Parts: structure tokens; sequence; C-alpha cells
């Protein structure tokens, strides 16, 4: 794991310089395609990409797990919805499923700790039947966190071996916006009230209780912000851990990962705390409608491309941004050149 | 034309109510897909869509023309770039071309007034060899504006007959950001300094001159803000007029039109002034990096989906947003339902 972390490659400045020059010579005013140009350059620097912006196969990894903190009354969706919805993922009827199909991406459903019987068709990496209730203690042990990180990381890099060049991260876990808020509060130093949202339609009245729970979780566990694994283990969840592991695996593999929404921002904060080398592999998708989104993104120094007021999770935003990634590649490879037209612009 | 305008259909509230109900029953927390849901409902209300969000064939119409105001030193691209780039459109090497191909859309290049010889392969609707220099007089006659509006409108609705269900608008015309700024200033009541941008890389020094030109154009022509045709004719351009005509045609046809960037916002302001019934058919794409973008969008009451810092034009932003439109349809038609899973959420 420290091995793993040690071996995350730095970006290829050489490939990036060549990319920049090629982009500048395209049939358009220099810098006119804005963030699409920046994106292309970013991809060119990713070692698993072979020195050029390119997209081969695409995968969305959905980490599913239950949370003990559900018992605190912080979520209106019945607990069983996790198990149910996870099954639906196998049937292609969920939001991520439909959006991934539209993007030509494959959905990988991974059970990291659903509190139910194993679901056929779902990848089994179950830590336990739900994590500990963070309001009264830690979500899991450090050991458990590290092992999961490891296992997911490897799974992720292994897909790379099969042609996958672009990942998307997602989750499923009733009550997950609670640990997500806890982590954000911890990593950013923001007060709970500022980062606690309505999640999956929590009634406005019920908010106060969710804020109290987050505060308790923190007071009780005393997670150390300078140790991402400490935070994840104490106030995170299996699903959050799993998402962080996808990020570590893709980066080790020198490949890009598309973030999703709020849950994903929290995992990204952890990943970056754990290994700053991860940052350059991260690509934002959309701007989550969760209250704590702005704060989270500011800390990651990220500005999403899509403003859709989305708050579903599952990796739905990630899937939706995949075409953008492909667009940057198309621009790069298929546009004509100024010189070839005898066009000269300042 | 008044006929044309009179006949723009209102949206189908009946279809929209049915759509809303169907969306609410999908396998997700109600309203969780945010703007994608709103979008779906919008499309369902469009009469040419047959009561449901659907996308058949896609087309991007690119209106090309030259401007006399170029002689005022408001643009650094050589005049000839219009003719050149227009030719390139036929070769599929431009930015819109590449992005449209990615979206599975067809590009229609229309010459409404390029100051050069006719280009083979380009649709010929040429008013004149470039429009009048708005700094010293009007761009064209009212008659000319109205005829073009008419001709483009019809062309647009005719494509509908061929399977096109989604349009995108674009342009090409060195110096076009100048009349675009003039129109915006006029329609929004904003001072020129506030809406004049760098266009296609105008050096910061040269800005002052562009502002002066815009002011002169206005002072001299005295365009009436309450008459969109008056404004277009006086301080617009053939390309701007052509874009407005696509909007009027799609709306008459009861079909959706995707806006592009800055040039397109100016045309949209005119179209809406001319016929408010047009509004509901308009769909924003991205948030142009042109200085006057925010002001323009505020007046249209529109919030774009894509924040890409793009400033190319050509209909590139429009093409880039097409997948989003298709996503809304996919969501609508392919997601499973709560009831079918025995799931009940507040
Ligand atoms: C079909 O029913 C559902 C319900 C919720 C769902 C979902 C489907 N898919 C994602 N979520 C989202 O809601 C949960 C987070 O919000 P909270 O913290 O309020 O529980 C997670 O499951 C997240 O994936
Ligand atoms: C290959 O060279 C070019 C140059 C400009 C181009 C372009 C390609 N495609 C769009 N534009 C954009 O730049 C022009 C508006 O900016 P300004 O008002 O400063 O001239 C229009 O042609 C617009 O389409
Ligand atoms: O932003 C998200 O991904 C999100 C917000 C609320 C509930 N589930 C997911
Ligand atoms: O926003 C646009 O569409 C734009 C901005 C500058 C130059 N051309 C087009």
């Amino acid at each position: 794991l420290h091995a793993l972390l040690r071996d995350i490659p730095a970006p290829d400045a050489e490939a990036m310089a060549r990319t920049q020059q090629h982009i500048d010579g395209l049939l358009k005013p220099p810098g006119s395609l804005g963030r699409l140009e920046t994106l292309a350059v970013q991809l060119a620097g990713m070692p698993g990409l072979n020195g050029t912006p390119q997209v081969g196969e695409k995968a969305v990894l959905v980490m599913c797990a239950d949370h003990g903190v559900w018992d605190e009354g912080v979520a209106v969706s019945p607990k069983i919805v996790t198990a149910i919805q996870a099954a639906n993922m196998t049937r292609g009827t969920t939001g991520v499923c439909v959006l991934a199909a539209q993007a030509g991406a494959k959905v990988h459903v991974i059970d990291v700790g659903i509190d139910a019987e194993p679901i056929p068709g779902v990848v089994n990496m179950r830590v336990a039947r739900g994590c500990g209730n963070i309001a009264v203690g830690p979500a899991m042990s450090r050991l458990q966190a590290e092992a999961l990180l490891l296992e997911v990381s490897r799974y992720t890099c292994d897909l790379a071996q099969r042609g996958v060049t672009l990942f998307g991260v997602g989750e499923l876990g009733m009550a997950n916006t609670t640990p997500a808020a806890a982590m954000v509060s911890v990593f950013t130093g923001s007060d709970a009230k500022e980062v606690v949202g309505i999640g999956a339609n929590l009634p406005p009245s019920r908010i106060d209780n969710k804020v109290d729970v987050v505060r308790r979780a923190i007071a009780i566990n005393q997670p150390n912000p300078r140790d991402g694994i400490d935070v994840l283990s104490k106030v995170g969840g299996f699903d959050l851990v799993g998402m962080t592991g996808v990020m570590l695996g893709a980066a080790r593999c020198g490949l890009p990962v598309l973030l999703d929404g709020f849950l994903s921002y929290s995992a990204a904060l952890a990943a970056c705390q754990i290994a700053p080398a991860v940052r350059p592999y991260l690509i934002p998708s959309h701007f989550s409608a969760e209250k704590g989104a702005r704060i989270a993104l500011a800390h990651l120094s990220m500005e999403p491309y899509l403003h859709m007021a989305m708050r579903l999770g599952e990796g739905s935003g990630a899937a939706l941004a995949m075409p953008i990634v492909e667009a940057a590649c198309a621009m790069f490879h298929n546009m004509g050149e100024l010189a070839a037209s005898n066009i000269v612009l300042p």
C-alpha cells in the first residue's frame, strides 16, 4: 500500500508540451476552445494514455454499502433500498445504468458492505454487513480501511489490463451523505451546519438532527485531518473507502478518473490527503446540488463542467461527463490545422 | 412573416403534465436528476416532438457572412478567413464539424453574405457581398432583414420534414462580435463597455476602439429596442439575422433549438423581442467566455449547462450539448420505476 502509493507516476510534462503545441496549431483562434483544450492537455500527461488524449473503453465502478448511522434518523429512504437498487443495477434500469449506456460505458457494481444477502451478479468485496454507526464510534478499523483500499485499487488497475482507459466513480448507500458531510467538515475545517445537506430528500425539519449527528461523530472519534485513512475509517463508510480506492488505483495505473457528486468529493479529499500525486488524474464532472458542494470543490480546487443541479449519485454525473472527455480527444485528433489553410492568426 | 409569427404553437401543457408524472415515478428520489428532468419536461411540451422527449436526426446550421465594420479595425483575423473557414466546413475539419460528428449531427453551411466568390458545397442564400459598416450606417435594409428571416425560417422547418428534430445554431464572420455587442447593449440597456469583449483574441489595447465603434453604431442608427427587426437591420449582420431565422423556423415547426455562444445570445434576444412565443423552444448550451455573456443570459433568463470557457462560435457549444439533450430522453424512456420494485419514497 505504501508501495502502491509510492509508485504513482507523475504526469508526463514532455507529452503535455507536445500536446499544447499541437492544439495551438489547430484551425481556430488560439485558446478559443477553453477548458476542452486544458482537458486535452491534462489527458496527454497521463502515462497510461500513451502520450496523447485518447479514450478506449469506459467503466463506472459503483461501490455499495450500508451505514449504521442510518439508525440515527438521518435518511428517509428505507435501509433496504441499498440492496434493492443494487440488484436493479444488474438489470440496467437505474440512472447510472441508463446514462452509462448512453455514453457507451460499462457499469461495475461492487458490494463493499451491503447489509443483506449477497446479490447475484454483483462483485463481492464485502467487508461487513454495513459499517459501524459513526455517531457512537468508528465506522471500521484502520486495518479494514487499508485492506479495502488495497483490494479496490488492484481491481481498478486490473481493468486497465482489459482495455479500460477512463473510469468513473459512484456509490449507493442509504444515509451516506452523513459520513460524507463529516469527512468534508473534517478535511476542510468547515462547521457541520455549513456542509450538511438534504441528501435524498431529507425534510427540512430533520436537518438539525443530521447536523447534531455529524458533530457527535466528530467529537466522539476525533479523526485526524492530516491522516486520510484515519478519517475514512472513523467517520467514513465502506462505500466512501471503495471510491477512494478507485482513485488510488486509477492514478497508480496512470489513468483518469471522473468524479461524480458530493459523495465523490468527500472521497477525493481523502485520496488527495493520502496521496497528493493522485490529483492530476482527477477530472470533475458536475456541480452537485448538495449544500456542502461548493466548499468541498474549493478545497479540491476544482470547477465542474456541468451545472445540472443533480443530486442522485450512483456515478450518474460521471457518466454524463464522459462525452466531454471524448470531445477533447476528437478535437485533438480530428481538427485541421491553420498552416494547412495558409491561415495566420496572432 | 406575420403569418409565420402568428402560427408559432404554444407548448403542450397536457403532454408536460404527463411527462412530469412519469419522471416522478422513476427509480430515484423525486427531483434528484435536477435540470435533466426539467429539460425532459420542456421537450415533451414541444409539438413537433409528438408528446414525449425524443431526438431523431440532429442538424447544426452555420450562418456565414462578412461585415463592413471589419474595416474599423475591430477584428485581428484577416477578412478572408470567413471564406476560407467556410470552405473548411465542407471538409469536416473545423471545430463544429468535429464536435457535430461526435454528436452524430449533420452540419449545414449556409452563406448569407460572404464577401467572396460562391463556395461550392455551401448553401447559397447570399444577401450581398458582406453587410454595411454599422459604424456609419445600417447593416442592411428592413426589407433585406425580413426576406432573410423568411427564407431561413422556411429552410429550417423544411429540414423538419426530413427527420430533423433538434437544431443547433452557429455562425462564421470575422468582426461579428462587434454587431453582437451592439445588439446586446441595445436590447439590455447596458453600456457598451460592459458588453464588449475580446472576440477572437483582440489585443487588450484595441478594446477601446471596439467600444467606440459600438457606441457610434448606436448613436448613428438609433435602433429601436422595441423592434427586433429594426435592431437586427441597423446594427446586426446577415449571419445574426440568419441565426434569428433558425430560431423562428424551429419554433414555428414546434421544435427545439440549441443556442451556442455570445453571437447566438444576441440573435436570441432579437428573436424573443420579435416573438416571445419563441422562448420555450430555446435551450442554452454553454456559458461563453465573452465579457458580455452574463448580461446577455440574464436578459434571456437562461442558465447554461456547460461551463467550458469556450469562445470559438461556429455552433461548437451547441454540438457539445446535444448529448445532454439525448441524455434527458434516455432517462425518460429507459429508467425503471419505483413501483415495479415495491419501493416507496416520500
Ligand atoms: C431508489 O431509491 C434511491 C434512493 C437513494 C439513492 C438512489 C436510489 N440512488 C442514489 N441515491 C443516493 O441517496 C443516498 C444518499 O442520500 P441519504 O444520505 O439521504 O440517504 C445514497 O444511496 C445515494 O447514492
Ligand atoms: C480559423 O480562424 C477562425 C477565426 C475566427 C473564428 C473561427 C475561425 N471560427 C469562429 N470564429 C469566431 O471569430 C469571429 C468573431 O470574433 P471577432 O469579432 O473578433 O472577429 C467569428 O468568425 C466567430 O465565428
Ligand atoms: O451529489 C450527489 O452525488 C448526491 C447528493 C445527494 C444524494 N445522493 C448523491
Ligand atoms: O461565444 C462565442 O460564440 C464566440 C466568442 C468569441 C468569438 N467567437 C464566438
